[PDB]
């Protein structure tokens, strides 16, 4: 379910993202690579990606498009943590794409762990972090199974 956070907590996920958030692009890049590299059966899922080596890929303008637009959407939500409806809409608005695109759970929860790998974050920021990323993820799964519209 979604669960919201308390004030503490708000400013926790702030302050986790922040260092993301001031190299927005150049994280997303890395995380991206990261993602594709242990996680190679995603590559596929790109069609601008699709059949070429990933270090072919991974300098070119397609490739940090797909990345930076990822990123995007995370630095939107942490944006909108203290409006459950405003961070319920951005997900909303770029679940579309993803409705009936054959990604399993799997993909997606395997980006999360990339993502919450490379921030390092201690126990106390990692909770405030995981409590957001729930509620992401219970919107976003909420909107592929075609209950979207009670947050669109
Ligand atoms: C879970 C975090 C994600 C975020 C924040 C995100 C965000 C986005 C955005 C902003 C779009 C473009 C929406 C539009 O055109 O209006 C998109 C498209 C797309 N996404 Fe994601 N996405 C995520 C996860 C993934 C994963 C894990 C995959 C595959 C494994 C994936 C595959 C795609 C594909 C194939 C497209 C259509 C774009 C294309 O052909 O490249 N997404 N996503």
């Amino acid at each position: 379910a979604f669960v919201g956070l308390s004030d503490s907590e708000e400013k926790l996920v702030r302050d986790a993202w922040a260092p993301i958030h001031g190299d927005l692009q150049g994280t997303a890049n890395t995380v991206f690579y990261n993602y594709l590299k242990k996680y190679p059966s995603n590559q596929d899922k790109f069609e601008t990606l699709k059949g070429h080596p990933l270090d072919e890929v991974k300098d070119t303008a397609n490739f940090k498009l797909i990345a930076g637009r990822i990123f995007t959407i995370f630095d939107n939500c942490v944006k909108n943590v203290g409006n459950d409806k405003g961070f319920q809409k951005v997900i909303a608005d770029m679940s579309g794409p993803h409705v009936a695109r054959p990604i399993t759970h799997g993909s997606y929860n395997d980006l999360r762990g990339v993502i919450y790998d490379s921030m390092h974050l201690d126990s106390t920021h990692g909770a405030a972090w995981n409590k957001m990323m729930d509620n992401f993820f219970y919107v976003f799964y909420e909107c592929l199974d075609g209950r979207c519209s009670q947050f669109s």
